[PDB]
């Protein structure tokens, strides 16, 4: 029971500790030599090192407090519960006549000091002279803790000291409500201070922080049970969330202080964002442990989230505004060392304009997750409480003029000049990179990372599983996405790319399925061939300076794996609309004035980005394969039917037999498929084929084509030497190379 | 008659050539390649390299303009005079000629949309233009400023075309003369908006791309080519080779719309040029100087020919912005001056060029325009001392300026700052912060304003403006300002640096001119009337108080900025100012310490705080006097001050010193050399001109200080004549002079004494030669001696040689080192030795004579009554000495009753009309004795006037008689009957 109470009541307390020490490292780093302050502290540390915290407390105010806990009064409950000019001339060197109204300040009642003050900062007030009305602010209130230690109060009979002592706290109560919303809201309450102004302020406050902390022992002992809990309704209940909204108000009022004393020490503080957020992680966690935070309406769960924007540089700082933003408006990050506490704050709806201040930091974090991790955590489930709270951005006449130079782009022919252009990276949109608050999306890539997400949703519902579509809306919601993203950023190729991608899966959907799209409705087939095509070409022409930007390709290095699959997806593309059922469909000027590409300069165009393609991933065995398949292609074009250039650059029997030792070198370079797992025979069984050819043709000798022919490794008595010398003899050994790769053709799917 | 006029013509040409030289070279920099440009230009050189220049031109749109300005035709300049019609969108207008859809459809056309081409080489151009208008308002209607603004640029190289295009060059010329206006007033118009958002937003210039730039500035040059010939048609009225058009004519208001034309055009090539030189730092280098000297070549071409207010004075509000932002080229204040003066007429008087008058009218400068004014000003003021200040127009200028900026509304940062420094003025002396002031650690409770109105004190505005008026203030010499009334400069200054130093309290500078204020209000007070220092004492101790206070904080943000080398070479001047602070920090503290002010600023009577002492500030005196010896290495006066100071800290005797200034107590010998330091410095001074008094003032100085010290025992006579022949004003100077006795101490130090008076040729050194008389006759010598009557006659014989009349008169001077108020005070010093002197010899002639100087000269006298108490006590005692009157202790007239004492009274009388009375002592001492009474006015109390009257009467009836009210009235009576007889006998024997 009792060494559970103590299970239960260490961390805590050990927080606690952890706050004041810090706190009081804090207030050593600046001067602060007031050793009754330090003595103050260290009774609160060793009394949250004891179980009888109110026992070690030697303060008289304090114990008062402790027998105002102990012994609920109702009445002293209800207690807590015309030139400006002309008088500040008469209060300053108040605040030989003079040593006797000095003499008289010392013969006065504190309540009486409290009206000079107040009359001091009013005459401030009018004349707007907030600094000062700060300061004595902070001047009025160093006062009473004055004649709180004072032996007046020591001379008080305790009848009187209960009601006496109650008036001012109470008073103290809206000179700090004042006092912090004058720091909160107005920067220049702090020019007039002085350090040592400034040493005898926040020595007070720390004081009161350590009187409120006596008033904070007899609510966590009530929390467990030991002490009698108040009921729902009760006096004593609404008593304590009067004297918790002060300790609210008193941590931040603190830390205005704080912030002031992290600032103009650069020698001291190395790292002044991080102590300051030290000290309001320290704070979070002793009033999230003690339910805390969400009172007197968040004042400083709002400023913590400010706070936290500015800095960036922080470790962690993502675990703090974590738990800050479950509490606001429960946005679970899922990320950072601690779990989010539960502190019993309402999740407050998303405004907009609140969503939008997150999306530099949000974007930052979620740049580092992977698209997969991202479809499992809770990071996208943030964005969709973002997105819907942001919206869609208001309608610019700027982006008006982008959006419509998209749709005549997109219809545009496929000009040939302009892939030599694409090669140049000369190749560029109608478009102005606007300058607008809207755009700080697009700055940061928010609508770029709309698309991804979507895009992985439907990448990750895989289409040859797919037994029911209907879920292509996220990809038509993505491509708004990135139409939207690209109106913005006209350099974005990964934008473009992702756009040249999405055009595919809409041409996908609709040939997989249904072939009567194929008699019927071939036009909006060959418009999005063309959609994709054209998105290639910025995707290529803007990716040529993004490759020639060195710089740009330290960031984010899966994107040089995105540029090297672009090379991938942009010879792909030519490929297949070069043939059945298109056979250069998309290249018609029937409606168009320009020249059109032919089949062999697009042959000529696939193979060079296959070319590349082959460097930058080795291990993909398709770009040596699908070079050998359009330089055939390119060596099937007649000679007569090239230019006397091209005729020239047709492929040889030499280069064509190159690029197809080559394939399956690569092929062999890969490690072997495992149980279940067929080797891709299409390298082995294209060379072949190309070869009967070219003996059919009579470019290629059989006895020298066997010699190549028993190089395979899944070659008929291979490493053993067959001279063939008749055609029949070839076809004979033909024969055997489609049986013995029938051998191999378990699936029977070749 | 032809040679002059290409003599005239010759400025204006060359202003033209190196006008559209530098905008050929601008032009060929930009990459504009076009030939056709080039060529026009090179047309432009031709025109401007001969006489002819309009017989050059060949484009057919240049000479159209010269044709029809050559004979000019009302109906040819009706639709130029009158203001464009536009005829609207309707399709009976595209017969004659034959807003995001609007967009959609018409920017497509800038196989149906080929229709549109081939119609529109065929259709008017105005029709083009009108679609042109259509798209830039469909433009304004989506507010997009920057294809607005390029709609404006691509209808300019439209009608530019036309004036190329064949259609107007097979254009019939009556048709061609209505269609050249006709173009022209849709040329003009279309420049209107396109300035205006040139100038308004700067968000024109972003879809603005190279070859876009090239192809519209280059044709604004095209533009500026076919302008420049109705100007220079203007030029041919102008001396006098055409005849000029009347005034109200048609031809009149057709030439100068074409002047707000030119201009207004030429602003936009400004525009364009502005933009097209950025984005090309490498092609320019230096974008300040091009852009300046590009708006050089335009505004003297325009300032010749009168357009500079032309067009609402468009281009001169630009071109004073654009010179405002820049700040580091040369010569820009040349430029900054003529177009001021286009402006509002604040000629500059620097740089290279005066004004030169363009035709325009000024404008009162406004108070927002001064503030733009502040800081270009604030460094050319700097530039100049304040005597070049003072002979400027740039004062001139800075007056209308401070008109036009007014005196600034207080903040309550202000009411709280200047308030703090009045409460730091009314606080007493301190010794400690005198002492953190050689820290430099005072500091005042002022917090540092931050406003734009603190601009003008960020430059040091206001502290500029005291620096102005102090400098009237300085101007007249006060030994030459007989006439006061033109004192208010001192006060008007001292306004001033109280609004500086309340934005900029950490201005050392600015509290030490303050400090000067003070001090010379102190003069103005006393230096003419004493009666201030009579009767109004309390005000004159506050002067001195308030300029304490202002020395203190002077020095203490000084040492920040003397330690600091980033401020030792910054207005090096400030730098040699700064010892000059030194140097009247210790001739105000010494001053206030001795008489007339006598320690009255020290106290704290109306308070809790101690009070210096006297040798506590001349120790400090001395230390800045030291301290300004190194940045005064030539100064005589820092060790001449340095001197007085140790004399004042060795006379004053080691008793009264505190045990710790015990231990600082300087020696004998530790006075010697630093009177000697500054007779070496006064040795090493450049030898003085014909007419200049050399400084001997070291000299008799240590000459009467070891009259003194020898005197008073702190060395031998025979040591002190090694030391006297060190001083250059030795006399028998290298011989060897042994002197073993006082008087043989006094008869060389007499011959010094002459040899300096042998130096006193104007009659001025009367400390010298009141000196000469002590070493002849000292005051503390016994009464008795037998040789004092005989040493006090060789005394006056000095004095009355030198300073003092046969009437008694002497003449007491304000030396140049010499204090206000200090020669009042000296005069009555040399008055009561000299009564003293006359008391041994027993003039009494000379006092009675004396004394009616004494009575005309009252107002003169610093404490004249105190002073006529002892001048009077001591003649009573010299009507005691003279005349042996003994004192009546025992009264003989109580014997007598005041029947028988009115009989005796008028036999007292009677005796004194008889001649034998005039020899009785009693009866002469009492003549004088009446006269005394007379004198006296009731300025003392008149009854120790009495005493001696009634004790020479009482002696009088002990002589008649053997022969205290009424015993005055009948000793009244006795010198009246005497003086009858008196005159009755002077009367008699001169007829």
């Amino acid at each position: 029971s009792a060494t559970f109470f103590a299970t239960q009541l260490q961390p805590l307390q050990a927080a606690d500790q952890n706050l004041f020490q810090a706190t009081k490292n804090l207030l050593e780093n600046l001067g602060v030599t007031d050793r009754v302050t330090l003595d103050r502290i260290a009774e609160v540390l060793d009394s949250c090192a004891s179980d009888d915290r109110t026992s070690k407390f030697q303060n008289p105010a304090t114990v008062d407090l402790r027998n105002a806990l102990m012994n609920f009064d109702e009445d002293v409950a209800a207690i807590l519960l015309s030139d400006p000019v002309s008088v500040i001339e008469n209060l300053e060197p108040v605040l030989q006549e003079l040593l006797d109204l000095w003499k008289f300040l010392n013969s006065s009642s504190t309540e009486l000091r409290l009206l000079l003050w107040s009359r001091l900062a009013e005459a401030y007030g009018r004349i707007k002279y907030t600094t000062k009305q700060f300061s004595c602010f902070l001047r009025s209130i160093e006062v009473i803790v004055a004649d709180f230690e004072g032996e007046e109060y020591a001379s008080t009979p305790p009848e009187a000291r209960k009601t006496l002592f109650m008036g001012m706290l109470k008073a103290l109560d809206d000179l700090i409500i004042q006092s912090l919303h004058l720091a909160l809201n107005d920067n220049s309450s702090f020019d007039i201070i002085d350090e040592d102004h400034l040493r005898s302020s926040m020595s007070a406050i720390a004081k009161v922080s350590c009187m409120l902390h006596v008033a904070a022992m007899y609510e966590d002992e009530g929390r467990i049970g030991i002490l009698p809990s108040p009921a729902n309704g009760s006096p004593q209940k609404s008593f304590l969330n009067k004297l918790q909204e002060m300790q609210v108000r008193t941590w931040s009022l603190q830390y205005t202080m704080l912030k002031v004393g992290i600032n103009q020490h650069p020698d001291i503080f190395p790292k002044p964002e991080n102590d300051l957020a030290e000290f309001l992680a320290a704070v979070h966690q002793v009033l999230g442990l003690r339910k805390c935070c969400k009172s007197s309406n968040r004042i400083f769960l709002k400023m913590m989230r400010v706070e936290l924007l500015k800095q960036k540089n922080i470790e962690n700082w993502e675990d703090y505004l974590g738990q800050v933003l479950y509490d606001l408006h429960g946005l679970k990050l899922g990320v950072g060392v601690w779990d989010v506490q539960d502190h019993g704050c309402e999740p407050e709806n998303l405004e907009k304009r609140q969503a939008l201040q997150l999306v530099e930091k949000v974007a930052m974090l979620a740049n580092r997750m992977s698209m997969k991790d991202l479809l499992k955590s809770d990071l996208k489930t943030t964005i969709e409480r973002m997105q819907q709270a942001i919206g869609s951005a208001k309608s610019s006449p700027q982006m008006s003029h982008n959006l419509r130079n998209y749709t005549e782009y997109l219809k545009s022919p496929i000009h040939p000049l302009h892939m030599y252009q694409a090669l140049t990276g000369g190749v560029h949109l109608d478009a102005v990179s606007i300058n607008t608050p809207e755009s700080a999306p697009a700055k940061q890539g928010w609508f770029f990372l709309l698309g991804m997400i979507a895009l992985t949703k439907f990448k990750g519902v895989d289409l040859n599983r797919r037994q029911t579509p209907g879920a292509t809306d996220d990809l038509r919601i993505a491509a708004t996405f990135l139409r939207l993203q690209l109106q913005y950023t006209p350099d974005r190729w990964d934008a473009w790319f992702r756009l040249a991608e999405c055009f595919d899966y809409e041409l996908e959907e609709a040939v997989l399925w249904t072939a009567d799209k194929m008699n019927k409705e071939r036009a909006e087939l060959v418009k999005f061939q063309r959609h994709a095509i054209h998105s290639y070409i910025m995707a290529l022409s803007h990716s040529y300076a993004w490759a020639s930007n060195p710089a740009a390709l330290t960031s984010l290095e899966d994107d040089e794996e995105a540029l090297y699959d672009m090379y991938h997806e942009f010879g792909m593309r030519l490929y297949s609309s070069s043939r059945e059922p298109f056979a250069m469909e998309p290249f018609e000027h029937g409606d168009h004035v320009h020249n059109q590409m032919t089949d062999y300069q697009v042959w000529k165009f696939a193979a060079h980005l296959f070319r590349k393609a082959m460097v930058g991933k080795p291990k993909d065995w398709k770009n040596p394969y699908m070079v050998a398949k359009c330089l055939w292609k390119m060596y099937q074009k007649p000679t007569e039917e090239l230019d006397e250039k091209n005729r020239r650059h047709r492929p040889t029997v030499q280069m064509v037999l190159d690029a197809l030792e080559k394939t399956i070198e690569v092929v062999s370079a890969l490690p072997k498929p495992r149980h279940g797992q067929e080797p891709i025979l299409e390298p082995h069984y294209k060379i072949v084929s190309v070869i009967w050819k070219l003996v059919k043709r009579g470019d290629l000798s059989p006895q020298e084509a066997t010699k190549v022919l028993q190089r395979q490794p899944y070659s008929p008595d291979h490493g053993k030497e067959v001279s063939v010398e008749t055609a029949e003899d070839f076809k004979a050994y033909i024969i055997r190379c489609l049986r013995y790769l029938r051998d191999k053709d378990k699936s029977n799917w070749q």
